[PDB]
Parts: C-alpha cells; sequence; structure tokens
C-alpha cells in the first residue's frame, strides 16, 4: 500500500482539509481554526513518496500532511504540495476513511486567484448535490457554476459526494500571488456560520495589518538609508 | 487496474466520443449534442492516474472524463489531454464495454488542422471497413485516403474495428489554432444524417459570431481607450 | 506481456524489416517493394507502450507497426520510432517467431548517413556469420569491416544469427538528412539480386525526379514572385 | 528488498547520523568523531539505487554510505546526497536496526544555513518528546520552535521517536554556502555535554584556520603574479 | 531477471574490466590486450536495458557488452556507458559468476583526469584488502590514499572483496578529456608486471604518435589551403 493513513476513528467527522494553495487561503485559515480551537495532533499520513522531513511547531516535531482534532472536527493540513497521483492516493484513503466514520460533512478549503483591481474579496462555494449547494445559498455564499477545482479538493468534492457524503468546497477569492490572512478570514467567517463556532477572525486580520505595516516601514528605512549614504557621499566626495 | 470505466450498459449503444484535440472540433461538437439532447450524466472513467479535479458545470461538480447518455446514445467527453499509455488502457476499457453491449456504430469526432487561406472546410471521414467508407460516401462525406488520426480516435477506429464493430472517424477541416464552433457544426450536420437526429447547429454558428463580435468590439474600445490616453496626455502636458 | 505479435505463420519466411532510419532509406524499400509485389496486410504489432493511433493507407486503417506479405515474404513495416527498450522487446518477439516458423533469410533494410560531396552512393552489407558475408559479397555488395547498427536492424542482425538464422543487413548511403527514394532504390535492386524478384525501380527513381522537379519549379516562382513584388512596390512609389 | 542495512547488532547502540547537507556540520562533525575515537568500519548501506562506487579511505576501498562503531557508538555516514525515496527507504531499515537492539539514543547531526553577518554561530536542538527537549535544554542547548528539518535527519527524528526512541538533532548554525569545521566544532562540543566523550575540537578549528590562511595566500600569489606580469610587459614592450 | 550473463565457466578466471571512462584508458588497455592475446569472443551481457545495436569489428556483429577469453583470462569490454542502477545489477550478476568459478584475480583498469601540465603520467592501484595493496606496492605502484572510483570499477573493488575475491583497480592518470592510448599503455605495463605476461606496448605508443602527426598534418595542410585562397582572392580581386 502506498499511502496509510494513521488516523483514529471520529464518528459522525466533520472533516476540514486546506492544502496549500492560490493565496494559501485554504492553509491559513485551517492552521487558524485548529490552532483556536486548541485541537491536537491525532495523526498523519505516512508514504514512502512524501519527501523526508519533519516540521517543527512549537518544539514538536510534526510530519508534513497531518490531521488536527477536537472531538467530532478533523482538520487536515499539508506543508507541501505534491504529485498528482500521490494526491490521489491520499484522497482515497481518506474517503475510505470518511465512509467507515459515517462522515458528516467534508469540507475543502481553498483559494481563487482573482486578479489586483477588485473593491471586496468575495468566497465562493460548490456542494457535492443540489442540496448543499442550497446549504452554502442560505449562508449567503456565492455557488460557481461553472469552473475547476484541482488538487485535493476537487478531488474529495467528487469522491466523498460519489460515496454519498455530504461535501463543500469554499473558495475564498484572493490576489493570486501571496499568503492572504484576509481571504482566509473570509473563508473562516463562512465555516462559522456553516458549523455555528463562533471563531473571531481578529487575529488573522490584525496579522494581516501588522506584515503590511512592517513592510511599509522595512521599505521606508531602506530608502531612507540609501538616501543617506547618497547625500554622505556627496558631502564626502563632490 | 489502472482505469475503470464506470458507466451502465446500454444495448445496442451509438457511442460517440469527442476528447480534445485540434481545434476543439471533436469535442464542441459532442458537448453540443449532449447538450442539444438534454442528455443525463450516466457515468465516467476513473483512474489513480486522471489528475485530481472536478470540473464544475452548471453548478454540479463532474469528473474530467465522462459519459453522457440518452437512450441508446453514449457520448464520451474529456477536459484534458492524456497521455498515450492512458489513453490507450481508456480505449481498451472503452472496446471491451462497446463488445459487451453489441454497440451499433462506434464513432469518434475530430479535427483536421488545415492551414488559413481555404474557402470552405470540408469534414472528412473513414471507416473501419469498406462498408463503412461506402455509408459515409453516400452521405457524401469525402473518404480520407492516406493519413494519421493519432489520440483516442485513431485508437478506437482501429481497435473497435477489429473487435467486430462498425467504426467511424468524422474530422472536421479548421484552421488549427483555436476553438472553432464552425467546424464543429459542419461535424455534426454530418452526424444528423449518419443517425437521424435533426439538431440544428444555429446556436452553435451563433456562438461563433458572438465570440468575433466580441473580440472586434473589444479590441476597438481598446485602442480607442489608448487614442484617449494619447490624446490627454498630448493637451495635459505639450 | 507488453508486446504481442498478431501474425500468422509462414513456413520458411524470407523475413524483411524496413523501420524508420537515417534517410527513411530501410523505410521507402520496404513500403515500394510490399506494394510492388501487392502484398496483404498479414499481422501487427499490439502494445499499450505504441503509441494510439491509426494510419489511414488507400482509405483502410492500419496500426503504425505492421507486417504485409506474400506466400512466404514478409516486410515489416514502421512508422514511428520507438524507445530502446520496447525495440528490444519487439525484436524478441520476432525472433522467437522467426526459429518458429524456420525463416530462410531474415533481412533488414537501413540507411547509412554520409555526407554530400560523394559521386556515387553504394551499397553496404553485412551478414550474421562468414556466410551471409560471403553471399553479400558475390552480389558485389561491400562488406562492412567496422561501424554499429542501432536500432530493430542491430539487434535483428545479433538475434536471429544467434538463433541460427540466416541474417542481414543492407544499408544504402544517403546524404543524411531527408527522404531518399535514390538510396532505396539502390537497396531494392541489392535485394532482387538477393531473392531474384525482378522488382523495377523505375517508380522510385521517377518518384525522386519529381520530387526535385517540383522543388526546383517551387523555388523558381517562389524567387520570381519577390523579383515582381519589388519591381511593383518601385514602380508604384518611388 | 531495495535497501538492505548490513549491519551487526550493537545493543542499547547509541547512533549517530551525520548524512551531507548544509554547510557539511553534520558530516564533518561525524567524520571527525568517528576518527577521533578510533571506529571501525563495522557495516554499510547496500541497495541498487546507490550509484557504482567505491571512496578510497586510507587505502581501503569503503562504501559510500557506511556506519563506523567502537564498543556502544555508531556512527552513520554518507558521501552522496540522495533521491527523497531512496532516503525513506534507508531510514525504514535504520529505524528497524534501532528497534530491534533497544538504541538507547538515536542523534542526528545537521547544518543550519543562516546568513553571513551574524556574531556567534548557536547549535540548535530538537528531541522527539519533551523529556528529550528537556535533556537538550540542561545542556543549555536553545530548543528550536519552528522550522523544518529535512533529509534523513528530519525523518530520524520523526520515526525513531514514534518507535518509542528517544531521538535528537543537532543543528549547527553556518553560512549556508561551504564546508564550515568550525559549526561541526560546536556541534561536536554539544555531543561531548551529551554523551560525556571528552573529544578536543582543536584539530577541527586548525583545519579551518589552515584553510583560510591557503585561501588568502594562494589569493596574494594570484594577484603579485598578475601585477608581475604586468610591470614586466611594460618594461619589455612600452 | 533484468541481466543474463551468457558466459562459460572458466575456473580460477582472471578477470579484466576495462568499461569506457574518462581518456579509455582502461577501455584501450582492454581492448588492446584482448587483441594481442588472439582472445576468443566467449560471452555477453544480455539485458532488454542495453540499448539494440550491434557492433561490427572485423565484418563480425558483436553485442556491446562482450567478454574476451584465452584459457584462464576473461576480458571485459563494453562500448557504451551505463545508467547507475544497470551498472550496478551487471556487476552483480559479474561478481556471482567470479564467486561461482573462484575467481584467482579481479582486476579493473581506469583512468584518472588529472590535468594537463604534468611531466609524467603515472599509473595508481588500490586493492581490496592490505594483502593486494602490498603486492602493488611491490610491482612499484603508488597506493591510492583517498579518493573515489565511480562506475563498475569502483563497484567490482567493493563487491569482488567482499565476497573474498582478490581485486584491484590500475586506474592511468590522463587529461581527462580525450582517448589516451599512452596512458593505457603504461597500465599494460603494469598488467604485464602483475601477471607476466610480456605484450609489448610499442603498437600502442605508435598509434599515438600517429594520430598526433596526422592531426598536425591536417591542421598544417588546412591552413596552407585558406592562405592560398586568401593569396588567390588577392590576385584575382584587388
Ligand atoms: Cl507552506
Ligand atoms: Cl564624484
Ligand atoms: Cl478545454
Ligand atoms: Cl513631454
Ligand atoms: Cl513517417
Ligand atoms: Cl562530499
Ligand atoms: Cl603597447
Ligand atoms: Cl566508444
Amino acid at each position: 500500500k502506498p499511502v496509510n493513513l494513521v488516523l483514529p476513528e471520529v464518528e459522525n467527522a466533520i472533516f476540514i482539509e486546506g492544502y496549500p494553495g492560490v493565496g494559501l487561503v485554504g492553509h491559513i485559515a485551517a492552521n487558524f481554526l485548529a490552532k483556536e480551537l486548541d485541537m491536537d495532533l491525532i495523526g498523519y499520513v505516512d508514504s514512502l513518496f512524501i519527501p523526508p522531513m519533519s516540521l517543527i511547531l512549537e518544539g514538536r516535531p510534526t510530519p508534513p500532511l497531518r490531521f488536527y482534532g477536537k472531538n467530532n472536527i478533523i482538520i487536515a493540513i499539508a506543508d507541501i504540495f505534491l504529485p498528482p497521483t500521490l494526491v490521489n492516493e491520499i484522497a482515497k484513503e481518506i474517503v475510505n476513511y470518511l465512509k467507515k466514520v459515517n462522515a458528516e460533512k467534508v469540507i475543502s478549503l481553498a483559494g481563487m486567484g482573482i486578479g489586483f483591481f477588485k473593491d471586496t474579496f468575495e468566497v465562493w462555494g460548490i456542494g457535492g448535490s443540489e442540496e448543499e449547494n442550497k446549504e452554502l445559498e442560505s449562508l449567503g455564499v456565492k455557488i460557481l457554476k461553472y469552473g475547476s477545482i484541482t488538487g485535493m479538493s476537487g478531488k474529495l468534492l467528487w469522491e466523498a459526494s460519489r460515496a454519498g457524503l455530504k461535501s463543500y468546497v469554499l473558495l475564498g477569492e484572493t490576489f493570486g500571488d501571496r499568503p492572504d490572512p484576509r481571504a482566509a478570514a473570509n473563508v473562516v467567517e463562512v465555516l462559522n456560520k456553516m458549523l455555528g463556532l463562533n471563531v473571531s477572525v481578529e487575529p488573522l486580520l490584525k496579522e494581516a495589518e501588522m506584515i503590511e505595516e512592517q513592510l511599509r516601514r522595512m521599505h521606508e528605512q531602506m530608502e531612507e538609508a540609501r538616501r543617506k549614504m547618497e547625500r554622505q557621499y556627496e558631502t564626502m566626495y563632490l
């Protein structure tokens, strides 16, 4: 067997997947939820085809593909992109596990790279069947009419619905070229409504401001430093 | 088994295949027929070697290789190019299914990239045996004397005929560098005669005009906008 | 099993192979013989690793690797280059078949890319053993002393001789950069002497003249057309 | 199987691994310890996927992946980088061996590429569990809070701890672009404290000085030589 | 099984291997010995992963990897480089054969690419164990202290010694960028002393002179020809 899921059964699990993707939208959202709900590391994906590494998080070695849990919610995180065939093999194992445990919901978190000059960033959605499309509509999420969703999200959407599970994908609009905690927040907001979780997305919006403030400040200091050096060169040498 | 066909039996099926190819001729033709005959999604190809995705069509997740049906006609569609060995594996499974169900006809839809400065775009044809060549001649389709037909179309032509099925390929002449709904229409016209379907190719010809009108109009507005900006720069700054 | 030879037994077969190669010498020679001896398509090579296609010849679908026959002569043709390991696998199956049927002769047709400024184009030869070298000498074919022969020809030469079959390769000298029906003719001439076939190589030499006449004429008309356009531009605009 | 560990059992082994990596920090450290503790070559990794070579050390042929030993300490050395899947396969076999022999400690030596203009080069650490983190803290090694450790080190850290073994990684800060015996020395110092070995890191610090002195001296002589040649050209030819 | 050695048993064989490598030193040496000792072609390596070809030597088809013999000495020759894993597989089969027949010596011939401006070209050596190092010392061959020997030579050295066979590598220093019959001669001289063969290396040194004389002469005639053409252009056209 190329891929082994090492993951305890969690009956009627709500499974949320945020693999790396455009904007890191899914990934930031999933990681934020795992943190804010004080989830434990409950399992991981094991395969010879996952390249050798340990991530170190709060001084604990963790594998690159892992599962976090707090009673009934599982969150699936990855820190690497993976080749297509391996993704498919992992998706197979995940869907087997979700059938086994009669998972209540299968939710994939994703990003949609969508220009620069858009006023507000929406969250789009798609459901396994018309029933799930209706649910998403009733949380005021725009349903995606035409498109493609590649990667784990796209495969889970199809595979999980085909196995009779209620499956969804949320796609936060983002620039498409950078980590975007704001778009992740939009997605986490939709997830609050969907699951009644009441997690504040403030720390996420704070994080975004602090990054942008830091960038502005570093650019200021860089340019101020070269202007000082030019003025200094001229007074010394003209 | 590398490829699983998930497809109910349709006795004495007329199987039509329009995989992506030059001009998207086959693909547009097949997709148009599926739509205009209000076909249902009846099946799909499943394989670890098909890269992970869902297509979203009218807000429903669908796999990239799928089958549409309406009583006795099956239409095979793909939204991705596929590597040669996988194509061969899919062809094997398709031909097995068509033997099983005693398919009446196996028709591949394709394009022939053929210059720019040709007055009219023809439709060529080829049959599994001289019997099918004769049929195509009697619908005034030119028989291809010398050529190669690569991809699924070429393989099905040979494999299906070798298994005792009546097999054909229709090739719409096209530019060779762009989606061509007009050439698809030519092919759909030939398919009407062949199967007595009376599907209007008007919406297809309309679609082509609207695309071209839109392009012309956007190019007009683009060029008019830069001329305005030049005039504006000059009045402001000369 | 990666490669299946679908080929009826032909006792004491004279097997001639002309796979694509420098100059298309082998290939043109083999194809010409098959045509001029009104051979039938008697079989083919079947493998998932042969890329999907049908060639269309005289309006009949044929596979890319095929066998032509007329009582006791088999001619093996291919329309594609193939990767080394697959070539070896095909060679194995071919040699098994030739042992089975006690083949009388195993002849590979090939080209030798050899400069531009040579007056005459020779045909070289090599035999499985000194006995076959002697035969070739007695038809005034130069024996190749040192060299390598890659591809199917080289493998068959060795494998067929090692299985106790009389094996040969004929190599028509050619430019090395273009289809050369003249060099093919040289090879077919040697094959006439070797097998007493009396096939005229005139149509081949005719074909070469007509191609060269067409090229000269097109180049004339091209250059005459731009001279006319220059004269026309000058009279219009000076 | 694809990888065979040829290695005698050493009960309750202290296993130290220094595979090549940034700075050659791990590698230099491990190699130095093996030498200074007069270890014997006790085993090696054998695999068809290890490229064919012998290293020659003190006139003895040795394989590229080898194990050195002196009563209870095993040191694992490699002289080549290896592809990820092979690394994982080797890690599997190593961890199996370490379970078998109830290894006391599993220590990976590594480097951390970390800029140029840093005052001191530290040594960081990480442990399989909080118990080992505590040990490292009590030798005044900074515990790594966040990061990733790729390669054999990262995999062993996780795999060995998951099999109930006490596992650690030491990471010497280094420039990141060159062999760094100084950083290796820092790591060997930490290893002395951890295992009570009292190995002098002087020869290592000496080695670093001699390399740097040699570089400076060669650059001096090069530049002095071209200045002499310029002066000589001018006196000869002006 | 990927590689079959077709090679009669030769009890207590002296096995000499000269696979292509830097300078073609090994290869020229091995080939020269096979010729000068009037060896017969006794066997070959057979594998689907050896690319299809025949070499033609004195008008006989031979495989690219072959074995020459004269009572008790086997010489292994290859005319192609091979991928690492295949080399390892061939080495496995060779060492199995050498255990089977209780081979007396396993000698690899190789080159060491080593600059341009060296007065004399030495021959270095290395032995499987200290016993063989001593033998080589007693024929005044310098023992290599540190280095790596890649390819078949390196693998045989290790594998054959690990199977209890007496194994050696001789490395002729050479430029590193061209066929070097002189360095091959140096190696053949050492092989004479080692095995008491008294083969004159004169024809080899003669061959080198004739090549160099030919090069000088061709370069002379080339340059003399363009000078003549310049003089001729000037007298015609000034
Ligand atoms: Cl990341
Ligand atoms: Cl200045
Ligand atoms: Cl498309
Ligand atoms: Cl201006
Ligand atoms: Cl061709
Ligand atoms: Cl190294
Ligand atoms: Cl001067
Ligand atoms: Cl060579």
